[PDB]
């Protein structure tokens, strides 16, 4: 059975996998240690992104207004932002570069404009969201220590707020459809969850990888003929410097999705 597969791939896999597959044709879901805490890592993006589009709503400059770029400003990892040194970004250019390219610093400006790791945390609750909480900005949000609550959630939370900012009542009509847009057209996925999936589905997702080899993946699937499935996939492991697995997410989505 699905479980007995899921089971067996964390067996062999070396560390703890977390599932949650929301089908809303009939909103039954898939669930394997879906209720137990992982560090989100870069997929928590999402949420900061989300946030600045709900603010959008009730102004109509917010997105085109700009911030400046400096050299100070990079961190890790931020291949477009690099590009615009002594230059200046869009709040939506930003939003696009934090998602589709996973640039840490474009992360970073969105946690500043909103004022803060605390004010995503409230905007997740906003949303109905209560498992949610963001602690730190890029890139120590990603340390990902066994055990460690700052900047976590659970697979089924993170699944039921996806669904609810792409497919529901989370953000009006323009905000979605741009946040689906983004999601879309993201170039870090192809090993994951989408490497897991019929070549012909169309696909919106969010990764991230951590320390303890963390890989995760959270996605909205637009099957040919039928209703979208929203799905989490988490990974973690034991030792700090673990290799990440990405290619246990694309198994998981595989070992779910069978019969969509």
């Amino acid at each position: 059975s699905v479980q007995q597969q899921l089971e067996a791939l964390e067996k062999s896999s070396g560390g703890r996998l977390g599932v949650a597959l929301i089908n809303t044709a009939d909103n039954s879901q898939i669930l394997y240690r879906a209720d137990e805490r992982f560090a989100m890592c870069s997929t928590s993006k999402v949420m900061a992104a989300a946030a600045v589009l709900k603010q959008s709503e009730s102004d109509k400059h917010l997105l085109n207004q700009r911030v400046e770029i400096k050299k100070s400003d990079l961190v890790n990892y931020n291949p477009i932002a690099e590009k615009h040194v002594n230059g200046t970004m869009t709040l939506a250019e930003l939003g696009a570069a934090a998602l589709q390219y996973s640039d840490n610093t474009a992360m970073n400006k969105l946690i500043a404009h909103l004022g803060g790791p605390d004010k995503v945390t409230a905007f997740a609750r906003s949303l109905g969201d209560e498992t949610f909480r963001l602690d730190r900005t890029a890139p120590t949000l990603n340390t990902a220590i066994p055990g460690d609550p700052r900047d976590t959630t659970t697979p089924l939370a993170m699944a039921q707020t996806l669904k609810n900012l792409t497919l529901g009542k989370a953000l009006a009509e323009t905000q979605r459809a741009q946040l689906v847009t983004w999601l879309k057209g993201n170039t870090t996925g192809s090993a994951s969850i989408r490497a897991g999936l019929p070549k012909s589905w169309v696909v919106g997702d969010k990764t991230g990888s951590g320390d303890y080899g963390t890989t995760n993946d959270i996605a909205v699937i637009w099957p040919e003929n039928h209703a979208p499935l929203v799905l989490v996939t988490y990974f973690t492991q034991p030792e700090q410097k673990a290799e990440r697995r990405r290619d246990i997410l694309a198994a998981a989505a595989k070992i779910v999705t069978h019969g969509f």
